[PDB]
């Protein structure tokens, strides 16, 4: 592997890894309380054989910029982030993969970008939803104080959560946590759009997940393909993600 660094548009650092190959060139999108590990972590990379990984840490997180502020973590800002990665690299098609809110964040991207051939949100769905500012805010002071780290790895913990994911907690800042969730209410509720005719867009998620039916709306409203893989919730699903990667990779070929 390569380390690179790109610009975003408001000048934040943003860091990052290339792992060369003959095949597509893909770039790798994390969750919130994660960085670019999780995807050698996972099984995801090593199911790839050969495409070009390009796997960022999104601003706050990993070797990034430093954000510090609710405004900062807005949606528009992360979509910022993962174009400089694409500008670097030059291509004129690339193929986008995110988790959870990640996967949020490679749809948003594939509407505004048309460099974007295909994107797949792994336990993310594309539609409008209502964010009620107090939970935000709850969540935010919870995740922020000296308890934050070891609330989300009870949290993950008691959910099921691969290792990797309830691991990576740890190693973000309690400041980045509370701001990135602060984010949420700077754009996120919002639907996504589909970019181009030709764009090829895939939804995954858990086949028990309580709420599929906003998974089954992406398929209509944006011809989304949706993938199942078997557990009974999105967070259990995180452990399926080898198994995603090994289907990407046929898709790839
Ligand atoms: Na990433």
């Amino acid at each position: 592997r390569d380390v690179f660094e790109v610009f975003s548009r408001d000048g934040t650092p943003i860091r990052g890894f290339s792992r060369p190959g003959p095949g597509e060139t893909v770039v790798l999108v994390h969750g919130v309380a994660m960085d670019r590990r999780i995807w050698a972590e996972s099984g995801f990379l090593d199911a790839l054989p050969d495409a070009h990984v390009l796997a960022l840490d999104l601003r706050g997180r990993g070797e990034s910029g430093r954000v510090g502020t609710a405004e900062g973590h807005a949606l528009r800002r992360y979509v910022e982030d993962v174009r400089a990665v694409l500008d670097r690299f030059g291509r004129a098609r690339y193929s986008l993969f995110g988790t959870f809110f990640g996967g949020r964040i490679a749809l948003q991207v594939a509407a505004v970008d048309t460099r974007v051939a295909r994107a797949f949100s792994f336990c993310a769905h594309a539609e409008q939803v209502e964010i009620p500012e107090d939970a935000v805010e709850e969540e935010a002071v919870a995740v922020e104080g000296p308890g934050g780290h070891a609330y989300l790895r009870d949290h993950f913990t008691g959910r099921g959560a691969p290792p990797w994911m309830v691991e990576a907690c740890a190693r973000v800042d309690p400041g980045e946590l509370g701001a990135a969730t602060r984010g949420l209410l700077h754009g996120s509720d919002r639907r996504t759009e589909r970019g181009h005719p030709d764009q090829e867009l895939v939804l995954i998620t858990a086949d028990g997940d309580a709420d599929l039916a906003p998974f089954h709306a992406g398929e209509r409203r944006l011809g989304a393909h949706l993938w199942l893989v078997d557990a009974p919730t999105r967070i259990k699903a995180a452990g399926r993600l080898a198994e995603v990667g090994r289907r990407v990779a046929g898709v790839l070929a």
